[PDB]
């Protein structure tokens, strides 16, 4: 079930790909925020992508309550590190989570220096 | 377009397309912000896409100085009018505007209910 600050059924996963190199985007920083009652963004979780370009264990079912979340992906530092000066400061994904019960969320991002695409895969959890 | 203190020399243009229907995304709101001293976001420009999914005359070359800009596109509103339940609260594009490079910026967004792609076209010539 839940847990409380780690990785329940993995309710939140992030996957980043590099469209220039045809590979996972490794060591990409990220930051997740939750909108608090006062309308500010409070820190919720952060991590870096693995060699497979994925980030797991950001949260648990218990901690991942109903709310508005923002996933910031630090695309700028990734590209600079490669010798490329990209267009965007970062990629942001803002969505309401769990408003009709708990769901599992996969945020995928595909990166190019002047372009990014993002998609969400939402699953009604556990089989 | 005209000019003065921001609004029509076409240094900045937004184009929004709908991938479900294969058309321009019309009457989409957006809002442009410029980052200020205090690291907060100051209103800068706003409008709604036209019949061709475009927004022009947001600023002028005199007003468009070097800085960090954020373009926020009200995608949630668009999909709700179509009776489709979207994933994203909105789409956000954050970039640095630099005098060195080309002077005309085209920001294009391709919208789907659970996905969006954004690209920047930076040029010397015209749109
Ligand atoms: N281990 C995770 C990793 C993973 C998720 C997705 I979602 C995916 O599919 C796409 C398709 C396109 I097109 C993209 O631009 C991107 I990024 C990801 C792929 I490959 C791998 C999983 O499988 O659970
Ligand atoms: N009247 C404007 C309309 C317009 C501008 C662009 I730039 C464009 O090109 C792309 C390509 C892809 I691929 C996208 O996902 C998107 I959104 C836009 C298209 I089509 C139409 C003009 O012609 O001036």
């Amino acid at each position: 079930g839940p847990t409380g600050t780690g990785e329940s059924k993995c309710p939140l996963m992030v996957k980043v790909l590099d469209a220039v190199r045809g590979s996972p985007a490794i060591n990409v920083a990220m930051h997740v925020f939750r909108k608090a009652a006062d309308d500010t963004w409070e820190p919720f979780a952060s991590g870096k992508t693995s060699e497979s370009g994925e980030l797991h264990g950001l949260t648990t079912e218990e901690e991942f309550v109903e709310g508005i979340y923002k996933v910031e992906i630090d695309t700028k530092s990734y590209w600079k590190a490669l010798g490329i000066s990209p267009f965007h400061e970062h990629a942001e994904v803002v969505f309401t989570a769990n408003d009709s019960g708990p769901r599992r969320y996969t945020i995928a991002a595909l990166l190019s220096p002047y372009s990014y695409s993002t998609t969400a895969v939402v699953t009604n959890p556990k089989e």
